[PDB]
């Protein structure tokens, strides 16, 4: 039995180090959002509602932490509050997470009402709602679903605790049916698992969109060869109408827009002649298309595909950041549910729960890092506050 101060001491120590770069981190985050106009967003309040939350896991987590792994005698609810105040920060986490997802999903889903739906003001208010709720979930055992009223009085005892006093230890005022069946099971995996639905639905409509662009481009293309090697007019006219509801389809910005005006004026002109029974007349003027789709539709299609490759680079960044939280943090939960689910079980050992700990408060330095090596104007303006 190693004297309990040397396990101690590594465990603080590294607890210390986590919350220094947590701070530094986040901190860098907030400043940039601050100070760049580019990154001042709707998504980017989310952002930094979860840098603030990181910051506060180094400034307030990581000490109450260290204090109830001493397992000092305390009043039983104020050691509730230092051993729950971190289920505020990660739940609010997991709103901050899920608020980005959607806010992605709205604008990819419906680009045209984003500006209108998605606005700075409305986002703040749900910044404050969650943190709100995010209090009431992760200090619920304050409310009464704690084991106070089951003090482990042998253990007080034998430390020395006054009257109404217990040893404080995680496991011994947090209930396990608090940490698996509400903590864990409704409110982490829940919005996890929705969170994940909601990146499916980002990555399929990203995908259903990028094709649809080609398939027009290539009906476009198509239907010019089919006009080419037409030799009646009826013919002309068929394929000038499916190249018509096409356009005034892919219309759904003053150079793109008289783009697409010559585009349904030229094949009015090649359908008005087809009409006429004019096939060559036809033919010659459909030909003409070919200038408009090199000098306009091309560009077009280029800059729709990039704006939508953009998108799915983004959401990706997002959702390794949804992905690292739920790496970091499943390890404890999942200890937990052995120790809940399997009493027969020898529970972990303590420097597992230690290890496990740790991870979790990893967590909270990764995303600065993820940010700078994928968001370039995340990059660029640590780079210029850096500099400076
Ligand atoms: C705004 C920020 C900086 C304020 C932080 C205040 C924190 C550190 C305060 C607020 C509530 C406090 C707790 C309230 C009650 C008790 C019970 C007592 O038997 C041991 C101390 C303990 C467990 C306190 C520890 C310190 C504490 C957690
Ligand atoms: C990659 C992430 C999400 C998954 C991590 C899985 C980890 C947490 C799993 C894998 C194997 C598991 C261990 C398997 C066996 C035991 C022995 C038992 O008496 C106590 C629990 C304990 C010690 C488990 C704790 C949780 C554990 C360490
Ligand atoms: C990983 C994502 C998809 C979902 C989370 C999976 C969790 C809920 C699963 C993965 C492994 C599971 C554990 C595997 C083994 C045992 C031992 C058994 O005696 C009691 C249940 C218990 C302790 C399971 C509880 C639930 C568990 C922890
Ligand atoms: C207890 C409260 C202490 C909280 C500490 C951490 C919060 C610090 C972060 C709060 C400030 C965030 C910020 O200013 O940047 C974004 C804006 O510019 C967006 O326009
Ligand atoms: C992801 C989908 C959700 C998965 C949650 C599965 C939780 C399943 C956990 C039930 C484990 C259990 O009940 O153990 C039996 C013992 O209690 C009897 O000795
Ligand atoms: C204990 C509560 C701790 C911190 C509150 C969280 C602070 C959250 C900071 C987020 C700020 C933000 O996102 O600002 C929105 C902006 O005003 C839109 O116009
Ligand atoms: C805005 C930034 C401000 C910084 C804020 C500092 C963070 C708080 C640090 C430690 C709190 C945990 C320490 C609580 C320790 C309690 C020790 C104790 O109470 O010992 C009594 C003994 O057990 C007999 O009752
Ligand atoms: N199980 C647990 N224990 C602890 N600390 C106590 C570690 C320990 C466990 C058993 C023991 O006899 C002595 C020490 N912190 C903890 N934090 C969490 C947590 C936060 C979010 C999900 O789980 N779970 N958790
Ligand atoms: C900063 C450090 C606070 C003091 C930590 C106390 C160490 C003893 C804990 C223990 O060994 O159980
Ligand atoms: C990321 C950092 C990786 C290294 C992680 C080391 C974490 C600490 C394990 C130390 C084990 C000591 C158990 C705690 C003793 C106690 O205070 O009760
Ligand atoms: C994680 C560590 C990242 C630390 C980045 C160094 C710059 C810190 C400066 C600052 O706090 O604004
Ligand atoms: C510990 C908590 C520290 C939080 C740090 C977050 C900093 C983010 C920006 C907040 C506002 C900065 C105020 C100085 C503005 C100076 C200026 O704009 O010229
Ligand atoms: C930026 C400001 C952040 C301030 C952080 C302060 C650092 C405090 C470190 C941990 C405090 C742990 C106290 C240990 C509990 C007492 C042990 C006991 O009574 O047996
Ligand atoms: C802001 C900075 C405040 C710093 C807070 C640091 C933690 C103080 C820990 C007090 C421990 C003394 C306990 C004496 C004892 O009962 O053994
Ligand atoms: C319950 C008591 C806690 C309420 C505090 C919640 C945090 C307040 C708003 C976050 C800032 C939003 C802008
Ligand atoms: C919002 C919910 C927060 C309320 C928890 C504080 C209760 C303090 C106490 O138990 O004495
Ligand atoms: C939903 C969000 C609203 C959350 C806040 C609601 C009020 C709860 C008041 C709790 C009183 C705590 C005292 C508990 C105690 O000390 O025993
Ligand atoms: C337990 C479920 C894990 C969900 C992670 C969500 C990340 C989205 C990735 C696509
Ligand atoms: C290296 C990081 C730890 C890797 C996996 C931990 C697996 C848990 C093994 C400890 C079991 C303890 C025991 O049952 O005696
Ligand atoms: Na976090």
């Amino acid at each position: 039995g190693a004297p309990p101060i040397m396990g101690s001491s590594v465990y603080i120590t590294v607890e210390l180090a986590i919350a220094v770069l947590a701070i530094l981190g986040n901190v860098l985050v907030c400043w940039a959002v601050w100070l760049n106009s580019n990154l001042q967003n709707v998504t980017n309040y989310f952002v930094v509602s979860l840098a603030a939350a990181d910051i506060l896991v180094g400034v307030l987590a990581i000490p109450f932490a260290i204090t109830i792994s001493t397992g000092f005698c305390a009043a039983c609810h104020g050691c509730l509050f230092i051993a729950c105040f971190v289920l505020v920060l990660a739940q609010s986490s997991i709103f901050s997470l899920l608020a980005i997802a959607i806010d992605r999903y709205i604008a990819i889903a419906i680009p045209l009402r984003y500006n209108g739906l998605v606005t700075g003001t409305r986002a703040a208010g749900i910044i404050a709602i969650c943190w709100v709720l995010s209090f009431a979930i992760g200090l619920t055992p304050m409310l009464g679903w704690n084991n106070c009223g089951q003090p482990k009085e042998g253990k007080a005892h034998s430390q020395g605790c006054g009257e109404g006093q217990v040893a404080c230890l995680f496991e011994d005022v947090v209930p396990m049916n608090y940490m698996v069946y509400f903590n864990f099971f409704a409110c982490v995996l829940v919005p996890l698992l929705l969170m994940l639905g909601v990146y499916l639905r980002i990555f399929a409509a990203a995908r259903r969109q990028l094709a649809d662009l080609e398939d027009n481009w290539e009906t476009l293309n198509d239907n010019l060869k089919v006009i080419e090697k037409a030799d009646n007019a009826a013919q002309v006219k068929d394929a000038l109408t499916k190249m018509r509801a096409a356009a005034l389809d892919a219309q759904k910005m003053k150079d793109f827009r008289h783009g697409f005006d010559i585009l349904v004026g030229q094949i009015d002109d090649a359908l008005k002649l087809a009409n006429e029974g004019k096939v060559k007349e036809a033919q010659a003027a459909a030909e003409q298309l070919k200038t408009t789709r090199n000098a306009y539709i091309q560009k077009y299609l280029e800059r729709a595909r990039s704006t939508l490759q953009k998108e799915v680079h983004a959401a990706k960044s997002a959702a390794i950041i949804a992905g690292l939280f739920a790496l970091c943090w499943l390890p404890l939960h999942i200890i937990n549910c052995f120790t809940f689910f399997c009493p027969d079980c020898s529970h972990a050992p303590l420097w597992l729960m230690y290890l496990a700990i740790v991870l979790a408060h990893t967590n909270s330095v990764v995303n600065p890092f993820i940010y700078a090596y994928r968001i370039r104007e995340f990059r660029q303006t640590f780079r210029k506050i850096i500099r400076s």
